[PDB]
């Protein structure tokens, strides 16, 4: 009814750390989860027990920051662009689905804020 889970561990990929990498979970993913607007964004959208039956007729690539942060944790991502990837995918998911001015809009540009800060300061590669 809902997609599967998205994969968050890769079976045989070598544990190997990077700047960037260790930024992403210690810092921005940190950061983002603890924000009174991380809630709606910890999980997958369950859309059928959120009676949004369009939702994945228009979100191809579903993406959330649990995810994200199972992904971090078990170094599923081999650098740091796949992650920061992921972080887009799930704010332009929220904007191309729902109206403008909604909460949930609202929420994810002041959680996209800092994302985008914290990104300035991301260590060079
Ligand atoms: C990441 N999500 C969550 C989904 C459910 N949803 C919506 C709002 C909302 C507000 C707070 C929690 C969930 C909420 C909201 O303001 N308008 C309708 C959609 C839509 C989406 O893209």
């Amino acid at each position: 009814s809902n997609p599967p889970p998205p994969e968050t561990s890769n079976p045989n990929k070598p544990k190997r750390q990077t700047n960037q990498l260790q930024y992403l979970l210690r810092v921005v993913l940190k950061t983002l989860w603890k924000h009174q607007f991380a809630w709606p964004f910890q999980q997958p959208v369950d859309a059928v027990k959120l009676n949004l039956p369009d939702y994945y007729k228009i979100i191809k690539t579903p993406m959330d920051m649990g995810t994200i942060k199972k992904r971090l944790e078990n170094n599923y991502y081999w650098n740091a662009q796949e992650c920061i990837q992921d972080f887009n995918t799930m704010f332009t998911n929220c904007y191309i689905y729902n109206k403008p001015g909604d909460d949930i809009v609202l929420m994810a540009e002041a959680l996209e804020k800092l994302f985008l800060q914290k990104i300035n300061e991301l260590p060079t590669e």
